């Protein structure tokens, strides 16, 4: 049973646009922040929206920075076959590069993601605060294909290190 | 006799959008996987759909890996001029990495592709299931300018190695 | 207080288009040139208009330079929830590589700004002149959530080097 | 007087869609394949088609070699303000880095153009054969702002080397 036929129709058997959390685990060997998303040219972007102050001392009441979600490797242009988990890849430039479990507590953040598609073109939104963020979970499948929509917000708790991408980084020059 | 006149109007002579078969073979130094196109923004892309599990131990029933066709070139906005022969190199960034001839026999993986184009916006998709993928064969050319779409879907077996690229460059750190 | 609900809807209270002047100084440690933005698939590009000699001794009467403003990070893509302060840095790579306070007393150039939206398709257009071009000044806030458009335009002084960047990373290798 | 009015007006006074011929010629120290292009979303792409047999002795009766116009600095999102000089930099990713004066005197390809734009969605295309290529030209200007369209074809040759760049490289690693 292949999911995609020959002449292209699909063969999956399906509120449910975005997941109502994200969540920030170990995938593939990397910390990453994820969360799904359900339903021509279709596309992500997420952007980090908060409050800070630059080095020169200047206070930007509400700055936008970029969150990596496949725009260098075209892992943005979405194929919506099914629910998808998108990831965003914490690293060394990733605004999250430095956050932690611990950090987060009291992080005040806003990761707002766009998701656009088509003529049709129209414009799915959604928003998770740090408090919509859970640390050291990992989302439920939904495929089986049939897709078990019940599960589509469900996440649940994995052995996840609390420290942060910079944080496990500097451990390792040493140790 | 020139392919495109100076105004831009296309001289070439023409079930016929994707060839049914896709296959993996040496080009310009290498292996590479491919598959033909026939027929505005007409754009492609590819995705490699597998169930897989993470060094994590997750186990992700169908996981979209990116399949390289041109995005950092640009080779994948298409001027179908006549049929395409679409590439996808085979390197280290590669799903397909660690292929072989051998391993083909066991794996299990759907490669799906999606051509886009317009206004006029349209999709066509097609699906290459591990066994639609042919080790060791080549296309026949279809351009003579005349098109014979005879020949569209049909391929032929060249002298090509058996080893994947990621043993290829074991073998040579060695020898 | 969120600055987008989970469903997408925006919470921000609001000639507006463009700021009428555009401002070079120090953010996250880089000169940087900066103009804010007002108001689908919003996008913003600049180019560098200008008359020069080539090396070859040719004259060309209006040449249009890049001038980077999120091309390679994905954030030239706008979301935009409110007045936008957008930022070229001046690295080795821009066409200001070399623009001191100094020079641009003497210098002629002038920055457009595109940007188009969404189906809607629109375009709006602003120039800056090296005279609306202002070294040493910074932008007022205008998100306070409220944003007061009585700011848009306003911009003050701050202390800024008025060296150019490449004329910083020369004083660098010596000292 | 400004090339562009504070609302986004230009202000430029004007078969004239391509030149006829191309020029191969230096600019910025670079050997640059040049055409001029006269007249939302402007974007234009350049596909070098060729025949050629590939190290594995195939013969590719109609292969497509891209041409890099501005794809990797954003170069290639047009502002049709006025006739633009459109170049391709000679490099060693370019598939014209091993062509000289001579070879193509026996060379034999074809520099397809495509132009598209915006809803609108329209696409105009040309094509430049090696004998419609000109080594050692340049065009004259169309700026005087009054653009002169009599001169939009018009080429003039100049001290150019007739080696290709990838001979200059030889010759300088000995030399
Ligand atoms: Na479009
Ligand atoms: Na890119
Ligand atoms: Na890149
Ligand atoms: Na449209």
């Amino acid at each position: 049973q292949r999911f995609v036929d020959k002449n292209g129709r699909c063969n999956v058997q399906h509120t449910l646009m975005f997941s109502e959390h994200a969540v920030i685990s170990m995938r593939d060997g990397k910390l990453t922040l994820m969360f799904r998303v359900g339903n021509v040219e279709a596309q992500i972007r997420c952007k980090l929206l908060k409050s800070r102050q630059t080095p020169e001392g200047e206070f930007l009441p509400l700055d936008q920075l970029e969150l990596d979600v496949g725009f260098s490797t075209g892992a943005d242009q979405l194929f919506l076959v099914s629910p998808l988990t998108i990831c965003h890849v914490i690293d060394a430039k990733s605004p999250f590069y430095d956050l932690s479990q611990r950090s987060m507590q009291t992080e005040q953040f806003e990761v707002v993601v766009i998701l656009e598609g088509i003529g049709m073109t129209c414009q799915a939104r959604t928003s998770y605060t740090e408090d919509e963020v859970l640390w050291g979970h990992r989302f439920f499948p939904v495929i089986s294909f049939k897709v078990d929509y019940s599960q589509f917000h469900a996440t649940f708790e994995v052995p996840t290190p609390p420290y942060s991408v910079k944080e496990q980084e500097e451990m390792l020059l040493m140790s």
